[PDB]
């Protein structure tokens, strides 16, 4: 611990480290590690910044496996952050983080079963845009606790995870179906709206990459 801050520099050399890779294992390391930490710290703060890189990477990463291993390390940092602060939405953003893993996982198993059914197409885009507004409203749950924006971004994108799955499991049962593929499109709009609308909320810093 040679400065809170620098720690937090050395996960974020790691977290960019994990993106330029092509190798499935090494990433798989990046996670576990950058959770080994985070699991060992007494410090919440630290706990907190590291799981927002973890949100970050999984928004960048473009393997699903690494993916679902992102959003998996997210939902257990979370939950011990919120057992820890006893704060309630880092607890919801948990929970929503699960259930926006489990609905990609379940969509993406389907469509490999069904690779034409465009109902099953459209139900994991709705899958990965439900996921998105969950990583941007944890993002504001963890930096805006307080904030109503937060709770209603919470709420919302929890809402469009819940979907997401009753999605996966329609497409199942009628893979064939253009009106279930309408209805699946137009929820996935309403969904992209809400990653849109809490991804504009968010504060960033002033702080130019030339600068730093």
């Amino acid at each position: 611990a040679t400065d809170k801050e620098e720690v937090i520099e050395i996960v974020k050399e790691l977290a960019e480290l994990a993106k330029q890779s092509t190798d499935p294992n090494l990433v798989a390391e990046v996670v576990r590690a950058l959770t080994e930490v985070a699991k060992t710290s007494t410090d919440t703060e630290l706990i907190r910044e590291i799981i927002k890189v973890l949100l970050e990477l999984a928004s960048k990463l473009r393997d699903p496996q690494a993916v679902l291993e992102a959003l998996q390390a997210v939902a257990e940092l979370a939950r011990e952050l919120a057992e820890k602060t006893g704060d309630p939405i880092a607890k919801e953003c948990a929970e929503a983080v699960s259930a926006a893993a489990e609905a990609v996982k379940k969509a993406a198993d389907l469509l490999k079963r069904h690779p034409g059914s465009e109902a099953a197409q459209a139900a994991l885009e709705l899958a990965k845009a439900a996921a998105e507004a969950v990583l941007i409203a944890c993002l504001l749950a963890l930096d805006y606790p307080k904030s109503d924006i937060a709770k209603k971004c919470i709420k919302a994108a929890s809402e469009a995870a819940e979907e997401a799955s009753k999605a996966a499991e329609e497409a199942q049962r009628h893979p064939d179906s253009q009106k279930a593929r309408d209805e699946i499109k137009e929820a996935s709009q309403k969904a992209e709206e809400v990653k849109e609308r809490c991804e504009r909320a968010q504060e960033h810093p002033n702080a130019g990459w030339l600068e730093h």
